[PDB]
DNA sequence: CGAGGAACATGTCCCAACATGTTGCTCGAG
DNA sequence: CTCGAGCAACATGTTGGGACATGTTCCTCG
């Protein structure tokens, strides 16, 4: 009721979400492992994620990105940058210091807070896979460390990305969690190799 | 002279209660114990309790969580927090200071006190489960440790869930012991440890 | 927030404390370290200090005693019982309930709440020794344990006793530290026998 | 482009600093380091500084306090708390929540800021040591890890203590390195440790 | 150069140990 | 036949510090 739902739902347009999976190096700054459904990303660094859907959803479809904490003690508080990150300068113009969430290279971008959760996203309007192509690419990147004292301080969090019509309503959802670090390969690794054992 | 019905009743929309158990650890935060009936909850922790019901109840049902001492000589009196645990600040906003029981990340929630009997609970209306899922989660933590002097000060207590509609009418009952601690790992299995001797 | 002096001061009228060395039993209930010049001491339990004086005082001196926390990160905090205790009736009429420190049986007590520090202190008017004595005692009492949460919360405590003339000047003073327990004999070995290996 | 000078003066009052030797243990709070001329101090935790002097000054000087960065790259930025640290609420009241460096339990404290450099200080006036003494403590904290993210930020400091009269004219000053962290013990041996190798 | 990958620096965490109040268990009295 | 005083045993929250976590620096080599 005060907590963005998690729940995966392709939808009657089967919205589905893919990854550039890259990994043969270790001085790597995006990946993704499939097995944790976890993304290791670097700080202020672009990563893609891309769209898939079965049939092309009607104009005024938008696509929010909204991060929101895992674990359940933590799931009520908003998920917003850190003191120190907010208060440098950095900002692309468009993005709002404060916000954790923003998304390169895309001038229709629209960055949002809910008057009742107070939680932010970040909205962009669907556009259908460019011709010769299967899937629409969207380039976050997070303006914070996961480990950033005043504010994730170490908790991890879920990305949710929803599909939704002009109005708002739900069209179809899916979220991974992430962790931004300033050695995704080497946390990947550890992850990984960690629940081979346990 | 009342105390309230403890008695399971699942009622004519097969009302039982869920839990996770998960475990697997020993620095645990919350697990329960199907053999006690009990569950082992460290202090403001949250934990989840999922609701089970093979009818949907009718819109403006609602859920009420209460605590009563569990052993005869106390049931009579009225479950608050400690005179330490009341006065420190560490609200949410929403909850009463002397509340024992809250409800996380539900907005539509309210903190009750009955004219009568003057016992604390709180409510929070029924939501069906999430399409593709089985039951409906409630985040509930409770505010004091078992053994706080001044409060339930070592004794044990219960924990009543009803199912009622808006008029206060009782569709289904469910309760489960509660045992708030700084160790539920350690106090997990020396419990369960000590019932296969006796 | 400024800190009481805990300096010795023996003064001209040679201001020193004593204390009746028993400890033959285990079942004890007050007890002087001087190894570690602490008092152990159970709860409201009377417990006898005395005082020495080379030359007798003139009249109209008076001898309070005030409790601070020993730490150096605590001292500045104000002294005080616990809220479980505070509101427990227990008061001997003359007492306040938030007084931790009291005496006994002494009618011409007086306790005080500083109206710039809000220290508290209990002070009586100073007699001298009883014919064939060489001391006075002072019946003082602890009316929380040390363990008390929301009160000393597990941080131990001095008690400096002053000796003060009519006009508020300092003639004499002394300290010694406190550990309210509930099993003094045991901790007093406890202690006692860590401070060798160490 | 104005840094204050960090030269030792003992003045004609022999103006010296003392430390309380300690460190029997490894869970240590607060530790001086001799060689290093170096305080390990966990944050926020009381630690003693005394003060020394062959004679005693006239009423009415003051000692103040004041922390620059010790390596030349950065000497002349001012030494200001973390944005995370100035925003959270731990102030004591008089202490401005931006100041790095505050005095515990001494209500005639001033803090300063001063016009033209920009610097922060803690003034207190000086008092002579109390009979039977022979130096003046006075209790100061530091309120940020140095490894703080946007204040100190892994930078080692400097901590100059003067000797100032009425009129603000130098009588003395002394200086001493400070590594304020999380483990005084740990980073204790290892610096005096790594310093024999070299 | 710097890209890469150690080793280093530095704050947290886990849980056995410890601390501390309470409830048995035992055995010599009124 | 019990009954209570005094310890051992238990109950329960907190601590201590080696192992982790996690960002930064610093040598090696095409
Ligand atoms: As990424
Ligand atoms: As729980
Ligand atoms: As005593
Ligand atoms: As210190
Ligand atoms: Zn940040
Ligand atoms: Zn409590
Ligand atoms: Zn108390
Ligand atoms: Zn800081």
């Amino acid at each position: 009721s005060s907590v963005p739902s998690q729940k995966t739902y392709q939808g009657s347009y089967g919205f589905r979400l893919g990854f550039l999976h890259s990994g043969t190096a270790k001085s790597v700054t995006c990946t993704y492992s499939p097995a944790l459904n976890k993304m290791f990303c670097q700080l202020a660094k672009t990563c893609p994620v891309q769209l898939w859907v079965d049939s092309t959803p009607p104009p005024g479809t938008r696509v929010r990105a909204m991060a929101i904490y895992k674990q359940s003690q933590h799931m009520t508080e908003v998920v917003r940058r850190c003191p120190h990150h907010e208060r440098c300068s950095d900002s692309d113009g468009l993005a709002p210091p404060q916000h954790l969430i923003r998304v390169e290279g895309n001038l229709r971008v629209e960055y949002l807070d809910d008057r009742n959760t107070f939680r932010h996203s970040v909205v962009v309007p669907y556009e259908p896979p460019e011709v010769g192509s299967d899937c629409t690419t969207i380039h976050y990147n997070y303006m914070c460390n996961s480990s950033c004292m005043g504010g994730m301080n170490r908790r991890p969090i879920l990305t949710i990305i929803t599909l939704e019509d002009s109005s708002g309503n739900l069209l179809g959802r899916n979220s991974f969690e992430v962790r931004v670090c300033a050695c995704p390969g080497r946390d990947w690794r550890t992850e990984e190799e960690n629940l081979r054992k346990k």
